[PDB]
């Protein structure tokens, strides 16, 4: 262990945000065991990735050009502007030419082929054997009807990515006692210990102890013998110890360790306090010992060795045809299991079929593995993310069952992996062991692609920072990725963390000045610009990669424009210059650092929104949403992308009117027209509004976050509406379709209109579009509530989304159901908003 070896670890831990070597909080060696087992897969991806292609991380898609983009193109032709210093030429190529057939054709028109096409002002290269039309930037430019400016520069040297040198007896447990240093005020409490043998979130068995008075020390020394036999215990089963006073304390212990051994010996586990969700499933113990409740137990080297009639048929398919949230009956399960090989021929049955398994029985499980052995039908089925996601949630704990889900994920191309990365990263919380297929799949895909890796870094880091329940597991996975991404990325991450940390302190040190009375003092803005000065001196990184948009390189601070927002939680409105000189503009980079809101929620919501945009893509729809970047940098803090030329709808009302609820109906249209002097840009901004508005209307409704204050919705000087603050979230409305909105669509009273009719038809089209992916949205929504909501979610919560999508209904009934929702908004006018103004603004 040279000084060099130690040094490396130190910085790694620094980047990680946690010390992955720490052992102060572990009752075994699973963590260390995983750090070692990931070394092979890590290296196995590193050496197998093309140095060049991994250096320029091309971003492409093998999906067909949507219909709304087909139009943007005229006769299989595209024009690209190539620049060389102040010399730039425009060329017209075929939408099927490769970036090489472009450079070659560029040397013809105007050592030798030692150059490459990069996007002006961005680290995004158009390279590889792929049609130019299959590059995201290209398709992005088309949609925005913008020009494609590329710069001819030198290809990065792959050397910069260099990687450093490398029993029939019934099971029984003994509860000795619980110890807690201090206790609650209401002190005439009573408590007992509930021991459960869980698996897949369902209890196979349960035992309890005699209730006793709640004291700083409670002994029992009672033997608890369950009914299930030691031989029946399935690998992945959990011994969930809980304390009731109402549940208050809980801790879990894997009965079968990572080595297939039966857990034994004396244990003193430090439990978690309850304030259902992902956290109640963790194997991790509470690190804080001096304050947490502790359970002392005892355990008894046993090793776990590695046709049908028409109405019956028609009743089987009826169950299989059921949605995800519909439970199963005793008969339901018995029917699914009896006909395993028949329910096996249909992939959409797997979830249902594998929950009908009696895992608490060695025999049944063994048969299951046999059943699974023959997976031709599955292996050859078409990838279905929604179906695959269902096998990765809290309902399954069998290593083999989950493994086949991951198996199908292997088919996803980088572009799609990017859409579901966040969700899949959260799914790790559902794994019973630190080392898993899903865990290795992510590690692998991160080392195989810089964009996937960049986000995998922050995604994991957000959880490492504010989740003591899973920071140990994630930290091991992050390290594994940091030990194989390269020295270049290892450097960017450093610059980014540095910039972040420094700005974090400031953001918080500024908020400390007035937290109950909005009033951005003149002196505060004076001190703010001062603290940044001290940093920009030479201590702050000259530049850094923007965490939510890695293709962008931020430079120096434009202290002049920086300020503290006139917001309650007083966030920071920072602006940077683009560190890239080849950029074709002078616009700054607006970044918002905020403390107070749980950005993990926004981050998750924003992601579903991106999932909905692509979903509409499959149907050739463009709702003009604006899922601005947002990354939870750490505990209660993170950044927010600033959308240029945009304001709050409320602000729009306040200017005309003021700090009153006497909302007008033309103010908005008067604000947009004023902004769009160029006529051709009004009707354009108007159609935009109709779509963006409709877009958010549909999406927001389905997610059950439509009733919202006028201050959390924004509009751009280009007519783009987009909801913002997704923080936590009598009269009520399905979504926001206020009079000022319907007005811009040329509709004063309850009278229809051309644009309003356009609006409606779009809403329906988008609404029906999502319904085709009901199952996908149902599972994502559920995982989100389980891993993204501080409180404990329930079935009721999940089922909402189901109703919103009107599952079971026909397209017609559906189409209508949404048109009625649109009506409520018309019959509610400014009612709701006025209430929000009265509630939020007045405190009533
Ligand atoms: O407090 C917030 C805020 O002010 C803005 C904002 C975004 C823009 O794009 C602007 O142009 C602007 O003026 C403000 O976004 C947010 C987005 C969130 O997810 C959460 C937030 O709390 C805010």
């Amino acid at each position: 262990a040279s000084e060099e070896t130690l040094a490396f670890q130190r910085q790694l831990n620094a980047l990680i945000g946690y010390d992955v070597t720490d052992v102060s909080n572990v009752h075994d060696d699973e963590l260390e065991f995983t750090r070692r087992r990931l070394v092979t897969p890590r290296m196995a991806e590193v050496a197998g990735r093309d140095p060049k292609l991994y250096a320029m991380h091309p971003w492409v898609t093998s999906k067909p050009l949507p219909e709304y983009l087909l139009k943007k193109i005229t006769n299989n032709c595209v024009f690209i502007v190539i620049h060389r210093s102040t010399t730039s030429q425009t060329i017209k190529v075929s939408a099927d030419d490769t970036p090489g057939t472009i450079l070659q054709s560029f040397f013809t028109k105007m050592n030798e082929r030692d150059f490459v096409l990069r996007v002006c002002g961005r680290d995004e290269y158009l390279v590889g054997e792929t049609p130019i039309k299959n590059f995201q930037w290209v398709r992005q430019c088309l949609k925005n009807g913008e020009e494609i400016h590329l710069v001819l520069d030198t290809p990065p040297d792959p050397a910069l990515d260099e990687v450093r040198k490398e029993c029939d007896r019934k099971f029984r447990v003994k509860i000795r006692g619980i110890d807690i240093p201090v206790l609650p005020r209401t002190a005439d409490l009573t408590v007992f210990v509930e021991a459960n043998i869980q698996y897949g979130q369902q209890v196979l068995c349960q035992r309890r102890t005699s209730p006793k008075p709640f004291t700083e020390e409670v002994l029992w020394n009672v033997w608890l013998e369950f009914s299930i036999k030691i031989k029946d215990l399935p690998k992945g089963a959990l011994l969930n110890l809980q304390i009731y006073c109402q549940l208050l304390y809980y801790v879990n212990l894997l009965l079968i360790d990572h080595r297939f051994l039966l857990r034994h010996g004396e244990y003193v586990l430090h439990m978690w306090q309850l304030s259902f969700n992902a956290d109640k499933l963790t194997s991790a113990t509470n690190p804080d010992k001096e304050n947490s409740m502790s359970i002392s137990i005892l355990l008894d080297h046993p090793i776990a060795l590695p046709e049908m009639p028409n109405q019956l048929r028609k009743q089987l398919e009826a169950i299989i045809a059921t949605d995800p949230l519909n439970p199963l009956t005793a008969e339901d399960k018995e029917l699914l299991w009896h006909f395993r090989y028949e329910s096996l021929k249909d992939p959409k049955a797997y979830p249902k079929l594998f929950s009908s398994v009696k895992w608490g029985q060695q025999e049944i499980v063994a048969k299951t593995y046999q059943l699974l052995a023959k997976r031709e039908v599955w292996d050859q089925s078409a990838l279905d993310v929604g179906l695959t996601m269902q096998l990765l949630d809290c309902n399954f704990s069998d290593e083999n069952v989950r493994a086949i889900a991951v198996q199908k994920l292997e088919s996803l191309e980088d572009d799609d992996v990017l859409h579901y990365l966040l969700q899949l990263v959260q799914a790790v919380k559902f794994e019973p062991y630190h080392d898993s297929a899903l865990a290795r799949f992510l590690l692998k895909r991160g080392l195989r692609n810089k964009r996937i890796g960049h986000f995998l870094f922050w995604f994991l880091r957000s959880e490492i920072a504010q989740s003591r329940h899973y920071q140990q597991r994630f930290a091991v996975i992050l390290e594994a990725y940091l030990r194989g991404c390269g020295t270049a990325m290892l450097h960017d991450f450093t610059q980014q963390v540095q910039v972040i940390d420094m700005l974090q302190k400031v953001t918080i040190d500024i908020k400390s000045l007035s937290a109950e009375k909005y009033d951005v003092s003149s002196q505060v803005i004076s001190q703010l610009k001062q603290k940044l000065e001290n940093l920009q001196n030479l201590n702050l990184p000259q530049s850094f990669r923007v965490p939510y948009d890695p293709g962008l390189k931020a430079g120096a601070l434009v202290i002049e424009k920086c300020k503290v927002m006139a917001s309650k939680k007083k966030p920071l409105w920072l602006e940077f210059k683009c560190a890239d000189p080849t950029a074709l503009s002078n616009e700054t980079i607006g970044i918002i650092f905020k403390h107070g809101d749980d950005l993990r929620q926004d981050m998750l919501i924003l992601q579903i929104l991106r999932i909905m945009e692509s979903i509409w893509e499959t149907e050739s729809l463009d709702l003009c949403l604006l899922p601005y970047g947002c990354i939870s940098t750490g505990d209660k803090i993170g950044m927010i992308e600033i959308v240029k030329d945009a304001t709050t709808i409320a602000k729009i009302q306040q200017s005309t009117v003021g700090n009153t609820g006497a909302f007008k109906d033309e103010v908005l249209s008067h604000w947009l027209k004023e902004k769009c002097p160029i006529e051709e840009k009004f009707q354009a901004a108007v159609e935009r509004f109709v779509y963006s508005c409709a877009g958010y209307c549909v999406a927001t409704f389905v997610l059950g976050i439509g009733d919202r204050h006028n201050d959390n919705i924004m509009i751009s000087e280009t007519g783009n509406l987009f909801h913002i603050d997704f923080g936590h979230i009598k009269e009520r409305v399905p979504f926001v379709l206020t009079p000022d909105f319907l007005f811009v669509m040329g509709t004063s009273g309850k009278k229809t209109s051309l644009h309003f009719q356009k609006f409606q038809d779009v809403c329906v089209k988008a609404y029906l579009a999502l319904r085709h992916h009901t199952n996908l949205l149902i599972i994502l929504f559920s995982m989100m509530l389980m891993t993204g909501m501080p409180q404990l979610t329930s079935k009721e919560d999940i089922e909402y989304i189901r109703d919103a999508l009107t599952v079971g209904k026909s397209e017609e009934d559906a189409k209508k159901y949404f048109l009625d929702q649109i009506e409520v908004c018309r019959d509610k006018g400014w009612t709701v908003q006025f209430n929000w103004f009265l509630h939020l603004v007045l405190g009533i």
